């Protein structure tokens, strides 16, 4: 029924055999057959299918309102499998500010395999229409993107993809299935770095993929079984476990996000703030139309590199680390950590200034997070 | 010093911090940085590197006398990463009877990316020389192969590869590093389905790769980080644990293999036996020159399908299941389980008859294994 | 600072060595010593101390404002260690309706060791004063108790214990450290079945103990090391992980508890409701004085056994299972499941009627839980 | 049939449901009931029973030829449960040199509960007969003992116990079920620190208990459920896994033990050697009558403390750490590590000289172990 209930009771996460209320961890590679070809419960080799992985796959399929779920050893393994749906000579359209790992995979791995790629600004969907070639087969979008949280219209993207015969893919990592369901808006394939919010505890690297399309599912299953980027059973179990508190965590994160943004907008040491909840944010109306909540990732400008480093040093509750979606609040400086290889003037041109700070809001107390960040900003 | 000692003390499998005599399981995705870019022990994001995975990587590099190790979520993920060393238009030579998963990956995935493939009989290395094209970049061999245990000359393969500028790869799964070390014979890259003997307990799906070549290692690391088919920390730990008894297990398996082969050769219900220890086996001398022991996989002919099924039913200690390298002895019928999609007459032509049985010898008592298989054969 | 922040940042749950943001799982039994007696980080044998167990111990000590934490293989192992603080001839006072496992341990195990026990109604603390003998050494109370949620004055209990030289113990399982901190009220020892709310995910059996008393801590450590009921490292890790969301889970549970109680009090098929939030509940004022929230366990009367079974059958979101503190809402019938060996008329006398239902409220949506339970009650 | 086969196929260590060839890890605390009291597979609460623990319990019961198995959180938790079979006023006879942890538990914990204890030299069984009091209820023996490997006649001990109505217990840790089966010789209860050889990999702290006596089993089950020193599911799984290679490990250890003893007896820097395989060892004939192999623990005298420390420093393959039964060879100095609180002259009187070294032989290469220890002794 309601989302917090579906998080607890959706999917198959109990043991039919013993009645165990949690998914057993099938730390196993192979299965007895009673007769050649006769599988007791459909299992025969863990690369092909493992019952704990099947549990997490059923969960992600349920939460995204799809039919089929797939668990990979990482978000970029999920992305790679989805790209391997294409052939040499096929063309992909992606949003221009796609995640660095995705950009790297496409432009340094899959271009060597003849897959052609264009990065366009999808905040205007007619950019997609202009970019479509006769060889285009896939449209891949993240929304909102990293680290400036650009918003793309999912439903229009899906209509465009259907009209031109494209496989549509949404990287729904930042929003999670709790707030945004791309398959409900016509998208063919939805994927996640479960490493972030879904696991939620900074202790699993994993990717999840969901689709309602039987034929795409068969192709993804063949690719998963053939290239073998499968998530193991212990990590699958921890994923199922972390997803149970997804709703509670996301709601706490959202309360803090809203209060933190009020503070940031008021503070004199802060210039621009980037987040889809701000009403002057580009495609704010689109985000509210396609989601019923917010990501916990916020970016905002301070004056320069030394101010950003000072901010990191002065916060007690914001931790300097890579990744997002932890229970801890995390802080980073894109220009030094994710974009340091881009020349400085191009960094500035894209908005990745020296003083651009990205925080990933955790589940600490809202007042503590607001007050800590404010006092650290006061030291500037 | 000696192999059984190197298995216990080779690689880094203790905790420098606490002194723990086993590798801690770093069930974690990210790491505190004391200052932007300053990593305490070189870790920053578990996809890129995880200390438990680093432990298993150091073990496989030590055991194969390489410099660099890589752990993947499965054997075919390892194979896929190695193939992704190439580009569209490049050509690979593989032995004709390569593992079905490898065949499937190459001919149904990577050919769509423009990688060209020829399967040749490498039991005569001049077949390799004849197959070399101007676009050939890689030579990939298994020895001994599945399920007829064809033997390929590793050292000559390496000389050919060096002369023609090819990356040489050996799938050393069936022999393990305990009996055969392709890097010592000039091969560039050695890989394993650690799912089989190395893990040894039927409870991990994993691949391992080792090389001494710094530049190949850098390319493999980039591919691993970009496509993300990484082995998780719990599975890495179980791999390090299972490898400790590799030598003891392989030696028990070899004692049973030798006695079982004597029995099979004597038995009237058994026709051909395939195993590199038999002196009339093709390239027996080559195997003895490049290995100091034997794989536990044996294939042998009984009369027909019903005899093979009867054999499976009548053994108490041979278990019907997929995979090999378990502590249990495993039994299978290739024509029904791994080659059932090949038309029957071509199956027969390749030697995959209806009565071809494959056993993977486990670590049960030698007399029990011999006697059980013999009494079951006596029921034919 | 505030509780939700302390839950994330309190205790030591990162790796000082690698910087890992989660506690490494030290699946290990022993530790290298650089010289006889010279321990690298104080570890020498995992029964005596394990770094992952030390992490969970530091967490429980922080959350209860104690100095010393102890993790046991189960709640009753924790209780047993605390009772083993006493000697033959010593006497314990416990509340009359103590948990069945505690009652069983005391009256069927420790009485055979000469420990003397009286169960008194501690809702009036002068009952404690009357029960004190010259041999009394310990006062052990749960509040609120199971399943009628009787409330005992913790602070007065502590004053009585101090005046008479008793070790005071509170089983704080039902409230958790998030809502009630007995050590802050003068109690010597606080314990928990971490199997319930602290783990929070129905996937760990564990006990936790905290004290500020150095000498009691030394005695508990000696008992733990000597009788060996220690929690293992994987379960310790899962405990640290589950505790991160304790605050969010307890707050969701409390919102549902309040709405469910309104519904139950209104419903014609429900007679008595037992919960400390009800203002006519005995010692309601005491509970509000010593806690700032509520347990999720509620008991209420329906007409008879068949009504209780019907209620269980008709709810979609209340699961029939043992234990409490899950993410799922759980339902049970004490008279059939926890008190079936007590003769019927004595059951009735204690208030354990045939129609007494106990629910443990989970973290499903509040409206779903209210509506589901109400429609099932409407079928009566 | 034969031991190495029974190790692989004895007990229930597969999943009946999915056919998984390894025991699933039931990381779970409770179980759905389809109707009040109707348990799907007999499980209802993991403290009472967990299917992974049930797997390891079935293994130890099979390997010791008993009916009932019990897994505890540690060896001393197993010992404590067995002692809790008795009441205040009951008396136990134990061998005089019982393990320090056992001595500490009995004399510092259970004597406070009125259990009376005498330590007698059981190498002459008439010492047992002389020590029997009218209150004696239990006879507890280790053989061979630590660290001087004194041997006690198990069968005569059992006859004495039967004649006088005593519960007989053997701590079979040092021999393992692979070489010595006390239940086959009339003993009531056999126990192990599975922390040592059975787990075999220095990564689990655990105890195991086996009996054929239904009534003793019922009492042990009640004590386990009431005091809760249960082994968790992950540790149970690792135990089942390590036991698979028990036979191979013990046989390698025994080959090295025999060669190492030849070397030690020849070496001029070594005086006395203590091990049951030496024909002049007291009760050598008894050991050979009741066991078909040897423990890997050896003790031997060098001149003094500085020689012992030098020996530790000079070995490459003997590791300074607590515990035994690892895959690594371990070395220690009892007088400094396990008996340092005993006054020096009493230490000397018992044979725990300053130069007494204890090694626990691992599974490294026999020649490496012999040569390493010999060259280190040559440096004296
Ligand atoms: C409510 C509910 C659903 C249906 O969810 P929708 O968002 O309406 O598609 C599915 N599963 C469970 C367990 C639910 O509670
Ligand atoms: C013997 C030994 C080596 C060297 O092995 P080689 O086979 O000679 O290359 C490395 N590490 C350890 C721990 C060893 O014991
Ligand atoms: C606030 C805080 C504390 C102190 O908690 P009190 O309830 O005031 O005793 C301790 N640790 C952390 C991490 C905190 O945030
Ligand atoms: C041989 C065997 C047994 C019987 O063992 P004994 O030592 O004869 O009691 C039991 N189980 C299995 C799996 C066996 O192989
Ligand atoms: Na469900
Ligand atoms: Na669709
Ligand atoms: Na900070
Ligand atoms: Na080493
Ligand atoms: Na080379
Ligand atoms: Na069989
Ligand atoms: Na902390
Ligand atoms: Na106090
Ligand atoms: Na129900
Ligand atoms: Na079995
Ligand atoms: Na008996
Ligand atoms: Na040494």
């Amino acid at each position: 029924s309601n989302k917090k209930t579906k998080l607890i009771h959706g999917g198959h996460t109990t043991d039919d055999y013993t009645g165990a209320v949690t998914t057993p961890i099938y730390q196993t590679s192979t299965y007895l057959q009673d007769d050649i070809g006769d599988l007791r419960q459909g299992y025969e080799y863990s690369r092909t299918a493992n019952p704990t992985r099947s549990s997490v796959e059923s969960v992600i399929a349920t939460l995204e309102n799809g039919k089929h779920g797939f668990a990979f050893s990482s978000g970029v393994a999920a992305i790679s499998a989805v790209v391997m749906l294409l052939d040499k000579g096929d063309h992909i359209i992606l949003n221009s500010d796609v995640y660095g790992g995705t950009y790297r995979a496409l432009t340094k791995v899959f271009t060597r395999f003849g897959i052609e790629v264009d990065f366009v600004d999808t905040t205007h969907t007619d950019s997609i229409v202009q970019a479509i070639r006769p060889t285009t087969k896939m449209l891949f979008i993240e929304t909102p993107s990293n680290p400036l949280l650009r918003v793309t219209d999912i439903k229009k993207s899906a209509e465009i993809a259907k009209e031109h015969g494209l496989i549509s893919v949404v990287d729904n990592t930042f929003m999670t299935p709790y707030y945004q369901n791309p398959l409900d808006l016509g998208i063919d394939i939805v994927l996640h770095s479960a490493t972030k919010y879904l696991g939620g505890h900074s202790d699993v690297v994993a990717g999840l993929v969901a689709t309602s399309d039987d034929k795409l599912a068969e192709r993804l299953a063949f690719i998963s079984n053939s290239t073998g980027g499968i998530l193991g059973p212990q990590d699958s179990y921890l994923l199922v476990r972390g997803i149970k508190t997804l709703g509670l965590r996301m709601e706490q994160i959202n309360r803090s996000v809203i209060e933190i943004i009020k503070m940031l907008q008021a503070h004199p040491a802060v210039q621009q703030v980037f987040h889809p909840s701000i009403e002057s944010h580009l495609n704010h109306d689109v985000h509210m139309a396609q989601a019923d909540g917010h990501t916990g990732v916020i970016a905002f400008e301070v004056k320069n590199t030394e101010s950003a480093k000072q901010l990191i040093k002065a916060t007690s509750y914001y931790t300097l680390a890579e990744s997002l979606g932890a229970v801890e609040s995390l802080i980073s400086v894109p220009a030094l950590m994710t974009h340091a290889s881009i020349p400085a003037d191009i960094r500035a041109k894209e908005g990745i200034t020296d003083g651009l700070v990205r925080i990933s809001v955790g589940i600490e107390d809202t007042e503590d997070l607001v007050d800590d960040l404010k006092q650290a900003l006061d030291t500037l």
